[PDB]
């Protein structure tokens, strides 16, 4: 255990909120694209994500607040370029459709996968949005951002109203994979979009059916279903499983109809007790976890990648590696009392593997394993490691809540509902 007198709380918050900006530093290239993994040894596929476009854009206008990015406008901008297009050298695959392809490569511009991603364009389109409030004097920076919002209709992702579904995927010709994902999850992102481009887009495709879609499942938490964990209610997709962590802690930092929602914040709140109680429940032979480490993440595991869930009075069957995630603890310190003493105690801890020094010594926590203590992780993806930053800087002395609260308010101005 890392002793108080080596290194002060004080020291560790200031060293793992640079390093957490740092990464995004490093998982950036030169040309405006993001890698989908940072690798620890410096290694470097020329695999890109479209998400991590927009996270890193998000990232960028943290970085240029804490003074760490001094050039961040014209970052944003080489970026947003080549999401429209803009640079010769290559443009991301669209669909039939102009859903963008989750992966592609970040030298050459193909395309990597099957997956024509309404989510993972939709948090592109988001921090689109948010570099241009943030950067709100930049013309260039508002044209790009609303040429991205309006190119890619998110209406005609929405599958059926009365029942919550939204379709998960398209094909290369424009055609729906057969999947459809139902209210609660992270496909608020897609749903929010649709709300908007409802109002927004001449054309859109399925105008009436977004905005009856939210106004049930997303203007407020009454409709969605809840799964009780120990009785506490956490919104689900369901009543007899939970959902994914992330999903709240990515809708609450993109999304002012999340953010700024009393009920959805209340959720979220809700949704970091259960998962707390869920890793104080956990009994599984051999296994000791301290008090202070908690959280339920996707990223990279023992097994590849992993989407860890709680379950029920400490059953861990949908967390396979027995994977503990900071980015998920951290992504909760504005929202859970005991968060940040406790990312501060996994730091401290020198019988986990949770610390990870970046080229420059810049300081990260990330995922470790219980069932596999000796295993350390050989590179962090970036969708998923976001909300460490982003929970580091929505600390109330750093940048607060209230900083993702404005830049995130993309669709209102500020008197909105306010007295004329
Ligand atoms: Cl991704």
């Amino acid at each position: 255990v890392i002793s108080e007198t080596v290194k002060s709380d004080q020291e560790i918050i200031d060293s793992l909120y640079r390093g957490g900006y740092a990464y995004w530093q490093q998982l950036r290239n030169e040309n405006g694209t993001y890698e989908d993994k940072l690798f620890l040894n410096g290694d470097r596929s020329y695999v890109g994500s479209i998400a991590n476009s927009g996270m890193g854009l998000i990232a960028l206008t943290i970085g240029h607040a804490n003074g760490w990015e001094p050039e961040a406008e014209q970052l944003a901008l080489v970026t947003l370029r080549k999401l429209a297009g803009r640079d010769p050298n290559f443009a991301v695959p669209q669909n039939a459709t102009n859903t963008f392809i989750h992966f592609y490569n970040t030298k050459t511009g193909e395309a990597v996968g099957d997956d024509w991603s309404p989510v993972d364009s939709a948090i592109m389109i988001y921090g689109a949005l948010f570099v241009k409030n943030y950067f709100s004097e930049n013309e260039e920076i508002a044209e790009l951002a609303d040429f991205l919002y309006r190119n890619t209709d998110l209406t005609q992702y929405i599958a059926d109203v009365r029942t919550g579904r939204i379709y998960l995927a398209q094909h290369t010709d424009g055609t729906f994979k057969k999947y459809r994902t139902k209210a609660f999850n992270e496909y608020m992102l897609v749903a929010g979009i649709a709300n908007q481009q409802a109002k927004d887009l001449d054309n859109a495709v399925n105008a009436s059916n977004a905005k009856k879609f939210w106004d049930i499942w997303y203007a407020s938490t009454k409709f969605l279903p809840v799964a009780e964990y120990n009785g506490i209610p956490v919104l689900s997709e369901g009543k007899t499983w939970f959902t994914s962590q992330f999903n709240f802690l990515f809708n609450n930092y993109l999304m002012h109809d999340f953010s700024n929602h009393p009920e959805f914040v209340t959720a979220l709140e809700n949704s970091a007790k259960a998962d707390f109680a869920f890793w104080r429940d956990v009994d599984v032979e051999g296994v000791e976890l301290k008090e202070y480490e908690w959280g339920s993440g996707a990223g990279s595991c023992p097994n590849g990648y992993c989407v860890d869930r709680f379950h029920f009075d400490g059953d861990r069957q949908f967390n396979h590696n027995l994977v503990v995630s900071p980015h998920i603890l951290a992504g909760y310190i504005p929202f859970n009392d005991r968060a940040k003493a406790d990312l501060i105690s996994t730091y401290r801890d020198n019988t986990i593997n949770a610390k990870h020094e970046l080229e420059g010594g810049y300081e990260i926590l990330w995922r470790y394993s219980h069932d596999q203590p000796e295993w350390k992780a050989e590179f962090i993806e970036g969708v998923d490691f976001s909300t460490f930053l982003f929970g580091l800087a929505a600390m109330p002395e750093h940048l607060g809540m209230d900083f993702f609260n404005k830049y995130n308010n993309y669709f209102e101005l500020e008197h909105h509902h306010h007295h004329h």
